[PDB]
């Protein structure tokens, strides 16, 4: 199944935040609209913020978070929960390797914000 | 319900991040084995990342997050979602005021990491 | 917070069911744009569907779950959650007693259907 | 990333639902320690629960879920969600075709029971 596609509501602000937990340099890429909108590099394996920003999802709502090491793409973890039918959080975990941790790069999308 | 409570694996590091949607100034607890381990404030409508800490959960695991703004607690909502049986999220919303957006402070509990 | 409210797509088809543990009868009522649209109503200490219907979301897409056992309210947690984009799983527990196990009566609505 | 996947506390009672919503016959195995302990077998387009069973987890804890169609396995989804850190939902979806509204069989794992 697809990973690390996200619906958001048309025209909206929300926060992408990521995280490192590998030895691999971890390249985020945020698109919007099949666009990239944000990259993102770091390495570490204590869980550094390597990025984060505030994007919008423009008229079509799409966002995708890919990401990448040194090159290779790695397999995406993705899911969105709601709390309190308000908050809204799209997470993406990333493998880079064969542990199967899938924290390698760590992927935090919010909203709305404000 | 109880909400911002969490059993976490015994003797695991997490990350805790907290981000700051709302006009008043936030102040994140975060208690580990009922005692303070960590606390993040700021203030920010934009999705400020006030705060980032790596924990460790301690012999039972037990980790809570409280948010106050002006020293009056707000309420909170929260979950844990788990992707591909490994990769955890302990998710945190809460609301200082009367709209009701629940983003006033998010707080975003990552493991493992490494 | 408000717990067991969730907003639909306008007009779109869903199940609902619900299941009992708990020495109790539990009475399920769904509701659609605030008005009772399905009630279910059993007791079963084994997790026993106590009731499963399709319903249209309607206009307004709201949908709202609400938990009676011996003649009061039942406490409710719930969330949304959204797997590769497509499919939804709005969630809800009940507590009716003293020992907090949520699990009195459980309600899944899922959409799309078809 | 491995879908349909869960480990469970050992020795645990939980109840294993699955609804169809496709043309096509769904055939769900859940299997408890790598044997088949439930199976459910039926078509529909408007979310018949095919099956609904008590398991026990047993002394592992393992606990997958597979769907097929005449013997062809469907792509699945899943994740796991806690709600007041107590209340635990296992869900899958899955795709037997080419739409990926990944509901031709849905399967809802709830614990604890009673
Ligand atoms: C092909 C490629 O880039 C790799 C990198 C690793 C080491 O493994 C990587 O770093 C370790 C310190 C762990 O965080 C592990 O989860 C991560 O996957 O294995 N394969
Ligand atoms: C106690 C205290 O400081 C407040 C501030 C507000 C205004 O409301 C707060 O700020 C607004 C700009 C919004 O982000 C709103 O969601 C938030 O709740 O209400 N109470
Ligand atoms: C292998 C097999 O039997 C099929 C049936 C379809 C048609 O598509 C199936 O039925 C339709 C009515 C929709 O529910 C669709 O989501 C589903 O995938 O595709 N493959
Ligand atoms: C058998 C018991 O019945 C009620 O007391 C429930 O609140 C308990 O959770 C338990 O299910
Ligand atoms: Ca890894
Ligand atoms: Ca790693
Ligand atoms: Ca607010
Ligand atoms: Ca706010
Ligand atoms: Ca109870
Ligand atoms: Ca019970
Ligand atoms: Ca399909
Ligand atoms: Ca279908």
């Amino acid at each position: 199944a697809t990973q690390g596609v996200f619906t958001l509501p048309a025209n909206t602000r929300f926060g992408v935040t990521a995280f490192a937990n590998s030895s691999g340099t971890q390249t985020v890429n945020v698109l919007v609209n099949n666009e990239t909108a944000a990259t993102f590099s770091g390495q570490s394996t204590n869980n550094a913020v390597i990025g984060t920003q505030v994007l919008n999802s423009g008229s079509s709502g799409k966002v995708q978070v890919q990401v990448s090491v040194n090159g290779r793409p790695s397999d995406l973890v993705s899911a969105q929960v709601i709390l309190t039918n308000e908050l809204n959080f799209a997470l993406v975990g990333s493998e880079d390797g064969t542990d199967n941790d899938y924290n390698d790069a760590v992927v935090v999308i919010n909203w709305p914000l404000g």
